[PDB]
C-alpha cells in the first residue's frame, strides 16, 4: 500500500508515512503575485545546458525522468538565488486529466495545465543523495505548461513514451537538449521548499519562472496515455500525478523582476 495520486494514498494520506508532510517548508505553494517582493539583490540566472548529456528516460510509477549523466559539470544552474554551482540530474513533469489542472504551483490560485521540474543537486555535497539530506542540496527549475501551440523541443520526448508505456520501462534517451524546453524569459519567483513527492525531504529551493511554455493539445494528450501501473496490470492512466498547494508558514517568495 505504496504513496501515490489515488483517493488511499494520495496526497492527504502521505504524511501517515512521511511526517514532514506537515513541516514548515513544503512545496508546491500559490504564488500570490501581489504579495512577492522584487528583490533587487537577486541575480540574473546562469542556465548552462549546452554540454547536457541526456541518457535514459524512464517511467518510475509516478512520472516520467528524463535523466543526465551528471558524474562531471556539462549542465549546471547558478546565479539567481543560488551559492555555487547545482548539476542537472533529471527533468519530469507534473500534469493533469483536463487542461484547469496539473500544476502544482500555482499563481494567484491559477493551475496550469503542467508543470516542467528540472532538478539539480548542488556540487558541494559531492552526490545526490548527500545534497538531499541539506536544506540547500537542491534547485529546482519550475515551468508552467499551457495548452495553445506546439512546443518543438518538446516532440522527441512525447514520440518516446509509447515505448514506457507502464512503470519500470525505461528507454535509451540520448541527445535530447533541454534548452528547447525554456521559455524567452528567465524572470522568477524564489522561495525555500521542498520536494513535491515522498520522501518530501524540505532540501529545495525553488526557482519558478514565470513565462509558461506553450504545448499543444496533442503533446499533453500523449502524457495522459501513459500509465502508473506495470505491464500487465489493470491499465490506470498517468494524470492528476500533482500535489496541490501546500501552506506558506513562516516563508517570503520573492521575486527577480518589478
Ligand atoms: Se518534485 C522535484 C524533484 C523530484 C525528484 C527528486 C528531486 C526533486
Ligand atoms: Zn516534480
Amino acid at each position: 500500500h505504496h504513496w501515490g495520486y489515488g483517493k488511499h494514498n494520495g496526497p492527504e494520506h502521505w504524511h501517515k508515512d512521511f511526517p514532514i508532510a506537515k513541516g514548515e517548508r513544503q512545496s508546491p505553494v500559490d504564488i500570490d503575485t501581489h504579495t512577492a517582493k522584487y528583490d533587487p539583490s537577486l541575480k540574473p540566472l546562469s542556465v548552462s545546458y549546452d554540454q547536457a548529456t541526456s541518457l535514459r528516460i524512464l517511467n518510475n510509477g509516478h512520472a516520467f525522468n528524463v535523466e543526465f549523466d551528471d558524474s562531471q559539470d556539462k549542465a549546471v544552474l547558478k546565479g539567481g538565488p543560488l551559492d555555487g554551482t547545482y548539476r542537472l540530474i533529471q527533468f519530469h513533469f507534473h500534469w493533469g486529466s483536463l487542461d484547469g489542472q496539473g500544476s502544482e504551483h500555482t499563481v494567484d490560485k491559477k493551475k496550469y495545465a503542467a508543470e516542467l521540474h528540472l532538478v539539480h543537486w548542488n556540487t558541494k555535497y559531492g552526490d545526490f543523495g548527500k545534497a538531499v539530506q541539506q536544506p540547500d542540496g537542491l534547485a529546482v527549475l519550475g515551468i508552467f505548461l499551457k495548452v495553445g501551440s506546439a512546443k518543438p523541443g518538446l516532440q522527441k520526448v512525447v514520440d518516446v513514451l509509447d515505448s514506457i508505456k507502464t512503470k519500470g520501462k525505461s528507454a535509451d534517451f540520448t541527445n535530447f537538449d533541454p534548452r528547447g524546453l525554456l521559455p524567452e524569459s528567465l524572470d522568477y519567483w524564489t522561495y525555500p521548499g521542498s520536494l513535491t513527492t515522498p520522501p518530501l525531504l524540505e532540501c529545495v529551493t525553488w526557482i519558478v519562472l514565470k513565462e509558461p511554455i506553450s504545448v499543444s493539445s496533442e503533446q499533453v494528450l500523449k502524457f495522459r496515455k501513459l500509465n502508473f501501473n506495470g505491464e500487465g496490470e489493470p491499465e490506470e492512466l498517468m494524470v492528476d500525478n500533482w500535489r496541490p498547494a501546500q501552506p506558506l508558514k513562516n516563508r517570503q517568495i520573492k521575486a527577480s523582476f518589478k
